[PDB]
């Protein structure tokens, strides 16, 4: 499918030189950054979503995460399907996990205090995750069958809002530099 969202977003610090390119594909560059989610995808969410992906670089040298990533309102919650990342692997407390797309994912949430969102300004909101065991091979065509996730996250008390913004798949960054290029579709 074609996307129709760019999401580049960085609070400042360093350098983040990110490329919006022909289709669903986009690269970064990043240098001594502070936070930074870079991505292509869609407008709107959706819960029923298939989500293609090749990660042609791959190429963290630092913290760095390769992974879907969203938004619902009603309630305010951030969420993750992590594929790959680089020195630090994502946790926070474990729920259990979910088989999906040839892994297993482990389970988590984790919390933000008095921190940026899509609304603007600084508030408190929780964050689902879904972390793959190992990292996934880049390369090659990926597929994130997100309805495994949403369901899994359903099952553990983990309900998302009603209403859906943008979902799109990232690179972000914290405090570190690297590469990236991925085609979304
Ligand atoms: O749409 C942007 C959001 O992506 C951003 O929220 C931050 C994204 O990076 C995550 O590591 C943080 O948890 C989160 O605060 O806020 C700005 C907004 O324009």
């Amino acid at each position: 499918a074609s996307t129709d969202y760019w999401q580049n977003w960085t609070d400042g610090g360093g350098i983040v030189n990110a490329v919006n390119g022909s289709g669903g594909n986009y690269s970064v560059n990043w240098s001594n950054t502070g936070n930074f989610v870079v991505g292509k995808g869609w407008t709107t969410g959706s819960p029923f979503r298939t989500i293609n992906y090749n990660a042609g670089v791959w190429a963290p040298n630092g913290n760095g995460y390769l992974t879907l990533y969203g938004w619902t309102r009603s309630p305010l919650i951030e969420y993750y399907v992590v594929d790959s990342w680089g020195t630090y692997r994502p946790t926070g407390t474990y729920k259990g996990t979910v088989k999906s797309d040839g892994g297993t994912y482990d389970i988590y949430t984790t919390t933000r205090y008095n921190a940026p969102s899509i609304d603007g300004d600084r508030t408190t909101f929780t964050q689902y995750w879904s972390v793959r065991q190992s990292k996934r091979p880049t390369g090659s065509n990926a597929t994130i069958t997100f309805t495994n996730h949403v369901n899994a996250w359903k099952s553990h008390g983990m309900n998302l809002g009603s209403n859906w913004a943008y979902q799109v798949m990232a690179t972000c960054g914290y405090q570190s530099s690297g590469s990236s290029n991925v085609t979304v579709w």
